């Protein structure tokens, strides 16, 4: 779909069975979601962002399904305020930005 | 332009006789720039963000040029680590996600 950006641009998701919304984020290098039930392995990482840095965990190779389209992709999982996904997972669904 | 998500979208802009280069952000709502010298006068705020939150002074009726599209806006500037053009912008120079 064509978004414009008079509001912010959310996203329903399905990740892991669990429904979310999450914000497309053309900012954010990497997806970030706030803190959840992930089955699996992953490693600790910690990212910067405006205000500071977060400790998050690393998930590798996780489905998402975000509007109709399917991806998969690595998933940061820590103390963020808002669900984020970033440039990894838009290339795949195809996103651009226009002007 | 038609920007793809492979790399970091970032375009140049020209504010107050200064040229930098920015982040186009569809995560942001606001605009928010490294410390730079600005005329006038200005309000402090406080935005958050991952890792928390930062104090930066609100400028109002700023005029910035985005490529060769030029804009009036409100504009924050402070300690980011990097400059971040956010929707309030994004709306003007008429800016659309698409997938
Ligand atoms: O911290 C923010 N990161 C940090 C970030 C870093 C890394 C990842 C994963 O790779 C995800 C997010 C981005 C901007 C930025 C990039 C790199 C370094 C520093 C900053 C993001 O792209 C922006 O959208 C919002 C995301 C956001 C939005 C709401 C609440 C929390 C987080 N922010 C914060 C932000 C908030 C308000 C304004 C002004 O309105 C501008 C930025």
């Amino acid at each position: 779909p064509q978004v414009t950006l008079w509001q912010r641009p959310l996203v329903t998701i399905k990740i892991g069975g669990q429904l979310k919304e999450a914000l497309l984020d053309t900012g954010a290098d990497d997806t970030v979601l706030e803190e959840m039930s992930l089955p699996g392995r992953w490693k600790p990482k910690m990212i910067g962002g405006i205000g500071g840095f977060i400790k998050v965990r690393q998930y590798d190779q996780i489905l998402i399904e975000i509007c109709g389209h399917k991806a998969i992709g690595t998933v940061l999982v820590g103390p963020t305020p808002v669900n984020i996904i970033g440039r990894n997972l838009l290339t795949q669904i195809g996103a651009t930005l226009n002007f």
